[PDB]
């Protein structure tokens, strides 16, 4: 299955490719920096250097497998292009990118475009803010509902 | 009044500056390309070249008077930074940038950030779509509610 999608993009089905795909399918890691991906890759105990993680993730974007984005101006973050629709809530103190989908917003967005003669075809919604209490740079649980 | 705000930014209060400010305060032109601003400037019959409109609008951004944005990837569009909060609905066939504000969305946005430990401090919401009926490149009335 992962084997099939890799070929559909144009990449030979190596193990480090299949292993990075599997980290990008974990729920905690739908939005992950190249390094945090390597941090996960070494917790699972894969001898896969950080330079190779960069190598592969860049190749994946070329083949439309993943989208990169600099939500923090600097820190690049990668996600599986093939995913259900969500928008992005980003914490400005610790860098955490949180996904979310609101059906009443996606609906009003269609309603607002249709009021002005427009059929909504794409949109981007980025939320930015600060940790409400304490310091999220310590509590890894700070941004989980 | 326009005189005061111009000084607050650091610019001498010339007439072409005050005249461009006045076009950027008209309701039709809250979001206007440099040229469409010159098109308005010549309807009012001001002998103000298009090159000077670029000159001034760039100076205004430096002094935080206006924000530029390339909503269409290419076409630059300018607006008065000092304005009530709105978001942006952009027509992909004709380039029209439409402003809008929804109180139920701005409220849910605060609710969604607060669910994940975040106090919402900034956000950007861009809507993109195509003209629903006919061809808006003809009907200037296509995107007015
Ligand atoms: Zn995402
Ligand atoms: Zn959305
Ligand atoms: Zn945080
Ligand atoms: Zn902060
Ligand atoms: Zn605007
Ligand atoms: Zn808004
Ligand atoms: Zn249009
Ligand atoms: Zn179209």
């Amino acid at each position: 299955d992962n084997n099939t999608a890799l070929k559909k993009a144009g990449l030979k089905v190596t193990l480090p490719r299949l292993k990075i795909l599997e980290v990008l399918q974990e729920p905690d890691n739908h939005h992950v920096s190249a390094e945090d991906l390597y941090k996960r890759l070494i917790d699972m105990g894969e001898e896969i250097g950080l330079a190779t993680v960069y190598r592969v993730l860049n190749q994946f974007d070329d083949a439309g497998i993943v989208t990169r984005h600099n939500f923090e101006g600097g820190k690049s973050v990668f996600e599986l292009t093939q995913q259900h629709h969500h928008d992005h809530l980003i914490c400005l103190d610790c860098g955490k990118v949180i996904e979310f989908s609101d059906d009443s917003i996606e609906a009003r967005q269609r309603e607002i475009a249709a009021k002005h003669g427009i059929r909504l075809t794409n949109h981007s919604l980025y939320l930015y803010g600060h940790c409400a209490e304490g310091d999220c740079r310590e509590d890894e649980h700070a941004h989980e509902g």
